[PDB]
């Protein structure tokens, strides 16, 4: 899995 | 799975 | 599952 | 599955 937050 | 929040 | 939050 | 929020 990945999360990815800007 | 894969999450991208702006 | 993919989730795009703009 | 995949969801888009603009």
């Amino acid at each position: 899995h990945s999360s990815n937050n800007f």
